[PDB]
RNA sequence: GCCUCGUAGAGG
RNA sequence: AGCCUCGUAGAGG
């Protein structure tokens, strides 16, 4: 209803998009402004978004796979209007357009799909270790002071958390105070390590217009802290991954991280 | 001048913790020879070697060989050592259980590519970089440790760890040491100009070392310096250079952090 | 993830 | 397009 949930779209077209990352974030503006563009500007401008829209990795030529994820309530149902009312003449990316052939909105339709409500998510088994698996490259903006652009593109567990924290806090409603936020961020770069990983790999992938760096695989995060608050925070965070992604550039499908 | 130097032993059984007992005969030889060595380096924080069993395209071990290599940074370290083994060696170099036969000792780049020798000068000069690539060859971990009494290990290719460590060795032993501005301006530069690149065949390892189990990684690792500065660009060319001789990270004289610069 | 140094990186 | 906006460590197009 107005639950987090993922989808995934196989729009089956003549040739593939030229930039799919890129194409599809404007598929979604525009069909999101078809219905309501107050919305859709208000939206653009929020420098938190609460979706991902991500092409999956690893099909055929001349087909694609979209998922979608959303945290918000309102921003679900415009889309769907707008791709029901979409679909009949096919979607397009960039110049051509493609065949809805198929929505996956069913977690056994595609394990990378479903919902849950932000109470499951909250009461989510509290945890000491917490595994991901990175499916398309991720990265963390590790700005620093003069027109420093740098980029951090590896499981930094610090960081990890640290996206999931401040996605948990724009995007929810139950919220810590200010002082739990705190007393989170001191326990996670005091308590958090490196526990292991899997099958990393560096890549440089556009994510829209631009390059970024970005890393794939898995990764398993240890927290010393037994105190319980922490724990079930960690809990919260590795479900939450599932719709929120990690780190930067989710809105142009890097980030797509998975719970494990 | 710091040395690299592979030496291959001989033996029934391959060592039970060879990193440890490597690290027991390296003294045992070290202090028969200059007692006064052994104590000395014992009590340093920070000991101008390596030890590490080396692990590809040299194909299958025979049962019951093994390979140091012993890198020194100082002048002084290498000359005894040799000494001290030579002399042990027909009784039988023991590490363990079981003593084990000097077969070879290749000191020379062209006997083993991880052997060699360099000049402290030559370092110092050698050519500014703008990326420097690494391939650890055995785990390579770092120590983050936190307040109030916690321990951390962060077993990845941070840059900013990375060439910190570099750093702080190049500053222990190099006779050609950084001011303590030139020095603080680099770590400044570090913190602020220092990307990954890139990296290869990353993967984690749990290991054994010293007294404890450590994790670590290894692969290839580019980095790249943003900064324009040719303070830094040189100090990249020093400390890329030492990596084959200081080695990258903690427990180096245990057998972990074997970088080499590619 | 034991001991030691003290804050964050290290030594056995 | 290591470019633009935000200005301190992380983000948005």
């Amino acid at each position: 209803a107005s639950m987090p949930q993922a989808v995934v779209l196989e729009l089956v077209g003549e040739k593939p998009p030229l930039y799919p990352a890129r194409y599809a974030h404007g598929l979604f503006f525009a069909l999101l402004s078809r219905v309501s563009p107050e919305l859709a500007q208000k939206l653009h401008e929020a420098p938190r978004k609460p979706f991902t829209l991500a092409p999956l990795p690893r099909t055929l030529k001349g087909t694609l796979r979209l998922r979608l994820t959303t945290l918000d309530d309102g921003l679900f149902a415009p889309f769907l209007r707008a791709l029901l009312e979409a679909a009949p003449d096919g979607l397009p990316l960039g110049d051509s357009s493609y065949r809805l052939a198929r929505v996956l909105a069913t977690r056994e339709g595609h394990p990378l799909a479903g919902a849950t409500s932000w109470e499951e998510l909250k009461e989510a088994p509290k945890r000491e270790k917490a595994t991901f698996r990175f499916l398309t490259p991720t990265v963390f903006a590790t700005s620093k002071p003069g027109g420093r652009t740098r980029y951090t593109p590896l499981p930094d567990p610090r960081l990890i958390a640290g996206s999931l924290l401040d996605k948990w806090q724009a995007h929810s409603p139950f919220p810590y105070n200010p002082k739990e936020e705190a007393a989170l961020r001191e326990l996670f770069e005091l308590d958090l390590e490196v526990a292991g990983f899997r099958n990393l790999r560096f890549h440089r992938v556009q994510a829209g217009k631009g390059f970024f760096p970005g890393f794939t695989g898995e990764a398993t995060l240890r927290l010393w802290s037994q105190s319980l608050e922490a724990q079930e925070a960690l809990g919260r965070l590795h479900a939450l991954a599932f719709f929120s992604g990690v780190g930067a550039k989710t809105p142009y499908g890097m980030g797509l991280a998975v719970p494990l």
